[PDB]
């Protein structure tokens, strides 16, 4: 079944309960997932108002670009030319900019195909938007099936040379509650390398790191504990996990990832080349989710796209989108529970 | 008493009814007026969902800007810097450049004041969007009371030096049917002054002339169709009206213009230094309004703004607005019923 309710500030709520009973809802408010339940329990991280976004954290769930992550200096090269793009984040531009796309209610259509159901969600981002070429033409469709399938397909088409690499920006907490560190859940992820830091600004460090066999080989399915209490410089930088992830395969066929808690289990897949794992390393901040004070720890991202950081380190993929050409994404979150 | 619903690919219906039984309209796409009836009979020209509006016509009771009009090249001067906007109109720039602000979902939150109640949208332009420099936090305030007042109070703070001068795109058309043309309404407008146009492209000629005592001259109520059956050149450019009149005199407190049919009038407010008219000169187009085929002349703007053209005259005003300024605007569009004695016929 589907519901569309008033989501607050002129935004629209959309739930769609699949066959199993299971719930999953969006906000056309940054083409974003708002919630993801069984059972009565949240899967993920979300708040209960359009307002509560734009006031306390607007990352969660949205879809984020035109270029997930941090760009040095705010610095692209466009068909050899260098452009400067909206700095938000000292001198780096972070996921797009100031005001950028996860803020913007963007338009939308609901298809039910029985079973499955999907709500295109389109913008526009003008020429010229934070200083990127355009205009952009975007649709991302969040799509839900029967089999516990949580799709999300990108497209986008330029009027002019530019860049572009959006991510999602969903976090899990399978424990359901905010309050509640994830490092009880044991993650399994199939890559070999990692994307090093430079420091605290985040920006990358220049060089591409092997990591087999070390508190960040989760080759192997492993308790996040284990990285966590880790002393590798990398972890102590960020007291957790803030780096982008290689893949060993790529295709959107391979399991490229799977976090677990008890009997639950969530499987990732993509066609994207690297994963960006974020664990939520707030310490004190505490935001509030459905009333619980959030926790250091309190929750994980699985963000698929082209690493951050191909400016400085070009082996890492290309995210230029040349005039005309059609960009395509797809990610894949399925939902799995032991009999 | 307010109600809302969805209005059609996420965005939302905003209908008002006074005290008086006046119902009227908006939607967050284009912060924009919808309807506006009386006695179940349209004032305005709208659609009756949001893809109708961005299937045929996105501009009617539109919010439009950031600077309303053409800009010959799309070529602006900002703080001693030439900047080029984005040009959708040839190499002009026309209302704020292609997917503007009126294509937009913005935020909204409503504010029941009793006898009046307000619809304040918001929306972010980026710096750099569309050419823009900014960014530019704008809000619009649509407003309807218990007097049969409708009020828009424009905005705007940026971070940058940039310019702005948007206005409300209403199209009245008080015979309720779009198939029947404004001929037959009387205008009354305070005006001693127009702005030509060069040619078809639109942009303005350079000068400013006198129009006292010729068909455009509408100081003393007369009726339309003397404007649409003059052949002074203008006229015959754009097959009917389609530019801006300077106010004689300024003020929020002065009555600018009129519009009447029979017993009702439209009276417009602002404090703005012009009204850009423009009386739908589609021809044939037949665009459908509630499955009427619009006629030539099927409605009028009254486009409350400094005027279009400062860029080339100087004497029209200056749009710029100094980072950190906070931009105000305020027009007025009020109901009256048995203002006058309007009775004929064509
Ligand atoms: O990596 C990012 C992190 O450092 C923080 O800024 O929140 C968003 C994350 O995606
Ligand atoms: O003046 C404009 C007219 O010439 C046309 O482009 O339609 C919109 C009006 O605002
Ligand atoms: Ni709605």
């Amino acid at each position: 079944s589907i519901k569309i309710r008033d989501f607050g500030l002129g935004s629209d709520l959309i739930s769609l309960t699949n066959k199993a009973g299971v719930t999953i809802s969006f906000t056309n408010l940054g083409a974003r997932i708002v919630d993801w339940q069984k059972d009565g329990k949240h899967l993920i991280l979300g708040f209960d108002s359009a307002k509560e976004y734009l006031e306390k954290d607007a990352y969660p769930g949205a879809t984020v670009g035109p270029t997930a992550g941090r760009i040095k200096d705010g610095l692209v090269k466009i068909s050899g030319k260098d452009y400067i793009l909206n700095q938000n984040e000292g001198p780096q531009t972070l996921h797009g900019g100031e005001e950028s796309i996860h803020t913007k209610l963007w338009t939308y259509e609901v298809t039910d195909l029985g079973a499955e159901v999907q709500v295109k969600f389109s913008l526009v981002s003008n020429d010229g938007t934070n200083g990127y070429p355009g205009k952009i033409e975007m649709s991302v469709t969040h799509s839900f099936d029967d089999d516990n399938k949580w799709k999300i397909h990108y497209e986008a088409i330029s009027d002019k040379d530019t860049v572009f690499n959006p991510t999602g920006h969903v976090y899990f907490n399978l424990n359901g509650d905010a309050s509640e560190s994830v490092e009880n859940h044991g993650l399994r992820l199939a890559a070999s390398r990692f994307v090093p830091l430079k420091d605290q600004t985040e920006i990358v460090r220049g060089d591409i790191v092997d990591i087999k066999n070390t508190d960040l080989d989760f080759r192997q399915e492993k308790q996040l504990s284990n990285a966590f209490n880790s002393n590798m410089e990398q972890v102590q930088l960020v007291k957790g996990i803030d780096h982008p992830f290689l893949l060993d395969q790529l295709g959107l066929d391979k399991e490229q990832a799977r976090l677990t808690l008890d009997d639950t289990s969530i499987s990732v897949f993509t066609d994207q080349p690297s994963i960006v794992i974020f664990t939520a390393n707030f310490g004190d901040l505490g935001t509030l989710y459905h009333e619980k004070k959030q926790v250091h720890h309190g929750g994980i991202t699985f963000e698929c796209q082209v690493s951050p950081g191909s400016e400085q380190i070009p082996e890492l993929g290309d995210i230029s989108l040349k005039a005309g050409e059609k960009y395509q994404a797809t990610t894949i979150y399925s939902l799995h529970t032991k009999l």
